[PDB]
């Protein structure tokens, strides 16, 4: 049987969990739509071929007693309110960054989380399900290096438009590395501080770019991330995790190699959009199967959700203040424990 | 409307397309089955839970009006005669390689499939579907290294079993090497010619191995490939192509780096099916999407089987008399011209 | 005619500069040493086969008028009233570092040095002359990257003595760092941040390793430098620049590669002594070739002994209060101008 | 006391070891000079500012009791007669590529220094002092990969002159590859064959370019040298070797790295005297001290001449008549046996 799956907010994001759901991976099907637009939502469903009734709203969407599972696709600040609806409602949910905007927001969620007695909440860090990644998280969980001690990471991108601000380089940009690093090394942050290099030419008068943030774990593990939104060269990835007697480092998307006009070269992406089209599939795929094997969600969860909204609340704050900031997170409950 | 397949031969082969299509792809479902050995069958309905008909064999199977395609994954000489069948009953064929065991087994399908008017059968070579194949592919098309002249590439193995055979070399081995290299330059094989180096002490004494296969194109490309099969050191797949104005080369498979005990590496693979899991499934996800959207497949064709055939039958017969063999190939109809 | 040198300081490094100007070298020979301990001095005689007179101290070796120049590389702390001497027995100097234990010491020197009218100092800074370095300041000379706005650096050891202390990582290992990095950019050093990470299980109790030294330049650029002495599993130096639109990076030691069971590999040094042999040899090729085509030295200056030394104590009144220190240098005299 | 060395042949290649004898390295001075047209020579003199003695021909220089030695750097040709007068006049000789034009030429200087009862000969293949060769030569002293089985190698040159003809590829380029590889492996070659792939735009009407050269040592060593000299994207040596355990490779000379548009990338060459300027320098610097510290010389020997003389006219033979040729070599003198 078939997960019969609600999707709330058909805007691009949305489109594409749709479009991956129909016509890339198995064992679900879009069986309902919900957008602010119910125009958009009926077009998309048009545009798809769906067989999915268009909802008003979540509300009625979530009474469809033929909704197994919802994808929250919608606006970022209104990611929330629906997860909270979901889980009242007892679906399975995968809610795209950021599962709420605030530290309280994400307590909301867990708090109601816990009562159910199993997880029902993915939140989609799909960088945990990149083939990189998952190598690197091997390589520690065998202990290849030893204990981790240092991790020199950088989230570089092109260009940005004359929207982005100072504070989406750490909200929108610096998310997904503060989501995946605690994750790769078991170890929750203690505190963060933000230093700025001279302002690049390539970056709008209004826009504090480059920046460098570095972050310490209780443990001791201290992390430099180096966030640059106008490198104009590409789109690029970098993390290199320092241990004790060994260093371990995520590698470059695969390109073939090239000797021409005296230099020895491979491709660098421009489409940050090419760089983790595998993880979203697997990340949509794992949500699928463990519903189905488990009867309960398994990927980063609605606590990770919470660590990554504390920590950015608080990156931002370093970036007014200059000053070392704490990372003030209540204690992991068991119910989110390995 | 999921397109509806039948598959003949359940065995190890069968069974890993029948989990992609029920259990990774999109737009498809195995609804009959078939195999020499029923009970074989039937175990492999209940070990994937199909919702499929067992029948006793692939007459049966075909004469059932709701299959639409059909997978050969039998026994590698009873390839042929499924094949055929299914052309005649007017069914999308996808067959693993080979296509037939004989460059006359080969054009006895290239003639009934041109009879169809449109194309019915994909053979199953994976490589081209391979992002790094599909790289070259991409700058050989953009003639960014110009003509190309000369190809160097290696097939290695970590090490055969005891009934691994000297032919077997060219017709298990490189036969994906002489699918792949003729379709990435656009230019058909000439002569071929044998040269064995010094036999490996990994090698068992019937076995001549290593080997190297010089392969020329009517063009005048000349490729030497290099085939060692018992190479102790992993499974590697490389492939460079040198052009008049630069050279091209396929990657390696994605690997961490590590700096430990003296030295900076990466990972070689060890397990020949972890080289093409992806590629596998695009090429089946292709079978489906081509024929929904066009009404006829288009990957690897017959013809290309026959390429194929006839060029492993000359690398054979080189073998033996270690002199150049003539690739004797009739000319290709214009049915399978782009 | 051959440069006169004179040896002042015959241990191990002493030894070592007097072998590659006696058998390696061209243009120089050593007739004169001293050291403190006169039985070492005419050991090192009869070992190298010199034709040299051994003197009973640094005034009567820089009084013998046979003398050219000199080389410094006895005790540390001893170099500085060394120079002072030969500067003003008017003699060229090479000074392996340090070339003073304080800023004043250096200051003591430079004001000596400006009044000659002319570069008789040369200080041991032997990294500039690496071929990987000199590459680094072709491409910023030519301004490949635009300008540069961070650097990524790491000074790694596989283990070290139970002498070895905190303080040696800024004063021993990470000068030479110190040294190259202003050079590469053109940009003065402002401000100095050392933070620990956790200790690791491969330091001895006493010892606090690994450290990260975070620099900012007066132009804005922020460098954050690894530094650690016990990593186990080489000798190690990454220098990384990212520019405002692109990204330069220090190239491996030159190494064979090596496929061999599972692994795809290349050496990683693990001594030390291994690593700048060549730019030894260059460093003292140019103090020779320089005297002789231009009558005045062309390596790095008293003045870079000076910003060292500056630098050094600014590190380390960093690693001890864990503040953000100031690093307070005199404005550069047109002296030492390019 | 410094190595007393004339010169015969003070074209550019002379003039080259002129420079590095006199302002590189240690040990040994110019003293005498001959070249056919004397007006050459005693400009050289000038030019290097030599203390040296013009002589109208060699037998003249070579009765200059005060030379020890002599460097042979005249027209290709004539390198013989040059030899054979300083084996008589018993004095040490380096001897430019070719020790002789023909495998009888080269067979007379054997001969003649097998009486000596000490080597006198130095052949300049300067391959063997190149660190990555020394490094290749040691893993496989070290048996890491166990028996070599194939070699794969290419000399690839960006473009040649109108004068450069199709023997010369084999003649004056791969003769390097020849001496390389037998002594990589300390085995013999039995036979060669030459392939020519498609003709390169690149190359001129008269110019067979590239061409594939198939050679098999006697102890079973497939090896197959590509040659394309006007492969338009940069000067590049490759050299993989294939054991029965693993496979090691020549490194790429060294380069910083860059990221910038799209691309990361490392230099290749683009001049071939500057591949091995450093390889130059020690395989003079070796003749040097292995005549002060031995009172022979130790590098590649007349012996290594032949085998080139041998191989490069089986080649020859090859290119010209389209069949596998034999390499006729007499067995090695124990004279010669390491």
């Amino acid at each position: 049987m078939s997960l019969r799956i609600g999707v709330i907010g058909t805007g691009a994001i949305g489109k594409e969990h749709i479009n991956r759901i129909t016509n890339k991976l198995s064992g679900a099907e879009i069986v309902a739509v919900t957008d602010v637009n119910q125009e958009a939502a009926q077009k998309v469903v048009e545009q798809y071929q769906l067989n999915a009734t268009v909802y008003p709203n979540d509300d009625s969407l979530l009474a469809d007693e033929n909704v197994d599972a919802v994808l929250v696709t919608s606006w970022g600040p209104a990611h929330e309110s629906s997860v909270l609806k979901a889980i009242k409602a007892q679906k399975y949910v995968f809610c795209e960054v950021p599962l709420a905007t605030t530290a309280e927001g994400c307590m909301r969620i867990v708090e109601e989380e816990i009562k159910v007695g199993k997880r029902l909440v993915q939140v989609g860090f799909m960088r945990r399900y990149d083939s990189g990644y998952v190598q690197l998280k091997e390589a520690l969980d065998n202990h290849v290096i030893g204990e981790p001690l240092m991790i020199h990471c950088a989230h570089r991108n092109p260009t940005v438009g004359d929207n982005y601000t100072t504070d989406m380089a750490v909200v929108d940009t610096l998310v997904h590395e503060i989501d995946v690093l605690h994750w790769l090394v078991n170890d929750d942050y203690e505190s963060v501080q933000v230093i700025y290099p001279k302002k690049s030419k390539n970056a709008l008068p209004h826009l504090k770019d480059p920046q460098i943030v570095v972050i310490e774990t209780k443990g001791g593990i201290v992390i430099n991330a180096e966030i640059y939104v106008n490198c104009k060269y590409g789109y690029d990835i970098q993390c290199e995790i320092v241990g004790e007697d060994g260093i371990i480092k995520l590698p470059e998307p695969s390109s073939i190699s090239l000797r021409k006009e005296g230099r020895f070269s491979t491709d660098i992406l421009m489409d940050w959009q090419r760089r983790f089209v595998a993880a979203y599939d697997v990340e949509i795929q794992d949500f699928i199967d463990s519903i189905q094997k488990k009867g309960e969600v398994s990927g980063p969860t609605a606590w990770d959700g919470y660590i990554a909204a504390v920590t950015t609340d608080a990156c931002v704050k370093a970036q007014e203040s200059g000053q070392k900031e704490k990372v003030e997170l209540k204690e992991k409950p068991e119910f989110y424990q390995s």
